[PDB]
C-alpha cells in the first residue's frame, strides 16, 4: 500500500546524456546512435537570444564550432542540421548505450518523467505532466536546456520532452524531438505568457480511486450524477470537461473497485462544492490532477521495465 | 526556478538489481561485486512467518535452493551465509555493473531514493524520509522486498535502507544493508505499531527557505524568536525540537536568503499558530518536512552526479 508521485528509473536515459558546448553556451544533448539532439539556442549568445536568426547563426558555425562531451570522452561532430527549434549533430561513434527508443508527442494531461541535467551530468528525476496549457511545473535552472522527459514501456524509452525555457509564474515550456513546441511558445527572449490553467479531471477521478484502492474512502457519497449535470459543476471550478472517452479509460479502475465512474463524479462534485473541510486524500489537502489513470493502475499493480 | 520532490537518478542503482528465488518465494536481491543481499524471509512460506526460526530455516537449504537471476542470466550461488536480518549469497559472477558504494546508516529526518523493483526489475524511483519513528511513507505492494533506498554523492552510491515489511496506516519498515532494522520493528507477521510520528521542524525550515528563493514570500512576518521560545511552540503541534547543529546547518540557506534562522522560526512559529488561511506554499496546502537543507541547496544549485 501507499501511493508516492513515482518518476520512471533514469538509467536508459542517463546514458544517453551529452553536454553540447558552442561558443560560451554549456547546455546538455540527448546522444543516440550516431545523432546528439540539443537546443537549437546553444548556437546564441546572451544579447542573441531577444529575438535570433537562427537560420543565420548558424550558417557561421563549422561541424568543430560543437565542442560535444560524453562524460570524459570528446566526441568528433562530422554533421549537423536544424529541425524546427532542434539541433541535430551527427557524431563518428554510436552511442553503444542507445536503448530502444520512439519519439511521441504526447497529449495535454498525460504524464512523463523528466531527468533534469547539468554540464551532460543528471542532478535528479521527478514525474511532471503536460498541463492543459502545454506547460509543465518543472525545476529547471540555467543550465538544465536540452534536459529531456520520457515514458518506458518495457524496454522501449518513448521520448516525449526536450527544456528549452521558463516562463512567468515559474513554469516551463519546451518541445518534442522533432523540435515543435507545446503550445503557442516561441524560443526568443519575448514577453510569452501561459494561457489559464484548468484542472486534468480525469486524473482527480484516477487519484479518487487511487485514494479507495489504498484505504482513503471518507468523500465517497451515496449519490450518483449525469455525466452532462457533473460537467456543468467542473466548469464553475475551472476544471475540464469528461468525455466519455475519459470514461472509457476510467473502466478498469471502475471495476476493480466497483464505484461507477458516475457514482465517483458525484463524490468529485461535492468535493468541489463543500471543500476537504481540513481532511487529506492520501496525504494530501488539494484534489491532486497529476496521476494518469494509466499510473495509478502502474503504481497500484507493481508494473516494471527492462 | 520550481520546486519538485525529487529522487537521485536510478541508473547506478538498476545494474544492481536481481530476483532472488527460494522455493515458493521471490523478492529482490542487491548484487554487488560477487554478493547477492537479500531479505532473510526470502526462506519462509506463507505459514512460517507468524514466528519464524531463520537460524533454523536456513540450515535446511544448500546453495542450489537459492534461484538468483540477473534478467535472464542465472547466477550461481557459491556460499551463503545470514547477517542479522539479511541473507548473503556469494556469487561466482562479480556483477561487472558494480557502482563504487558504502553501506551507510542514516538518521531520522534524513532524505533517500527508493527503487521500488518486483521480480529483479525496477519499477520507478521517488524519494522517501527515514521518519522520526524509524518508518518510511512509501509505495510498496507484495513483491516489493529486496528493494533498496540510496543517496548518490558525486560517483559513490550510499545504500541505507532495505525494504522488509509494512505497517498498519499504510506504512513501511526495513533495515539498512547490515540487515538491522531501523526502529523496533523485527521481520515477523505479529501485531506491531509504529511510535507516534513528530513533524521534521529542521526540513520544515529548509522548504519555507526553498519558498523564499523561489519567490513565495508571503509567510514571512517582521519578528524574531529565541530558539527557547520557538521549541516550547513547536512542541504543542508534535514538532522535534529545533537544536543548535539544525541552527547551523541552516546557515548557508540563511546567508542565502538575508533571513537569520530565528527570524524564519517566528515565521513558522505564526503558521502554526494561525495556519495558512487558504494559501499555499510552493503549490502545498500543508507544510513539507520531506526534504533536508541539503536537498534543498541541491535542488535551488543544480548539484550533478557521475
Ligand atoms: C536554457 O537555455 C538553459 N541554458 O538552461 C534556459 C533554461 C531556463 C533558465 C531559468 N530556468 C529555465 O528553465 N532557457 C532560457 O534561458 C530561455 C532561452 C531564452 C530565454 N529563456 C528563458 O527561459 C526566459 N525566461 C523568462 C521567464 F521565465 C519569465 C519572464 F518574465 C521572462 C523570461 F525571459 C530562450 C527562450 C531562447
Ligand atoms: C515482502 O516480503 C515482499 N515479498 O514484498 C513484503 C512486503 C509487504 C507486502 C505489502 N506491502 C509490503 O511492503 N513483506 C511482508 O509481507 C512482511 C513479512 C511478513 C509480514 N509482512 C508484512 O509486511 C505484514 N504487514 C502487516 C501490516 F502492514 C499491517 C498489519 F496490521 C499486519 C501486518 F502483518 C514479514 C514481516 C516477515
Ligand atoms: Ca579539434
Ligand atoms: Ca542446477
Ligand atoms: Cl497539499
Amino acid at each position: 500500500s501507499g501511493f508516492r508521485k513515482m518518476a520512471f528509473p533514469s538509467g536508459k536515459v542517463e546514458g544517453c546524456m551529452v553536454q553540447v558546448t558552442c561558443g560560451t553556451t554549456t547546455l546538455n544533448g540527448l546522444w543516440l546512435d550516431d545523432v546528439v539532439y540539443c537546443p537549437r539556442h546553444v548556437i546564441c549568445t546572451s544579447e542573441d537570444m531577444l529575438n535570433p536568426n537562427y537560420e543565420d547563426l548558424l550558417i557561421r558555425k563549422s561541424n568543430h564550432n560543437f565542442l560535444v562531451q560524453a562524460g570524459n570522452v570528446q566526441l568528433r561532430v562530422i554533421g549537423h542540421s536544424m529541425q524546427n527549434c532542434v539541433l541535430k549533430l551527427k557524431v563518428d561513434t554510436a552511442n553503444p548505450k542507445t536503448p530502444k527508443y520512439k519519439f511521441v508527442r504526447i497529449q495535454p494531461g498525460q504524464t512523463f518523467s523528466v531527468l533534469a541535467c547539468y554540464n551532460g551530468s543528471p542532478s535528479g528525476v521527478y514525474q511532471c505532466a503536460m498541463r492543459p496549457n502545454f506547460t509543465i511545473k518543472g525545476s529547471f535552472l540555467n543550465g538544465s536546456c536540452g534536459s529531456v522527459g520520457f515514458n518506458i514501456d518495457y524496454d522501449c524509452v518513448s521520448f516525449c520532452y526536450m527544456h528549452h525555457m521558463e516562463l512567468p509564474t515559474g513554469v516551463h515550456a519546451g518541445t518534442d524531438l522533432e523540435g515543435n513546441f507545446y503550445g503557442p511558445f516561441v524560443d526568443r527572449q519575448t514577453a510569452q505568457a501561459a494561457g489559464t490553467d484548468t484542472t486534468i479531471t480525469v486524473n482527480v477521478l484516477a487519484w479518487l480511486y487511487a485514494a479507495v484502492i489504498n484505504g482513503d474512502r471518507w468523500f465517497l457519497n451515496r449519490f450518483t450524477t449525469t455525466l452532462n449535470d457533473f460537467n456543468l459543476v467542473a466548469m464553475k471550478y475551472n476544471y475540464e470537461p469528461l468525455t466519455q472517452d475519459h470514461v472509457d479509460i476510467l473502466g478498469p479502475l471502475s471495476a476493480q473497485t466497483g464505484i461507477a465512474v458516475l457514482d465517483m463524479c458525484a463524490s468529485l462534485k461535492e468535493l468541489l462544492q463543500n471543500g476537504m473541510n481540513g481532511r487529506t486524500i492520501l496525504g494530501s489537502a488539494l484534489l491532486e490532477d497529476e496521476f494518469t489513470p494509466f499510473d495509478v493502475v502502474r503504481q497500484c499493480s507493481g508494473v516494471t521495465f527492462q
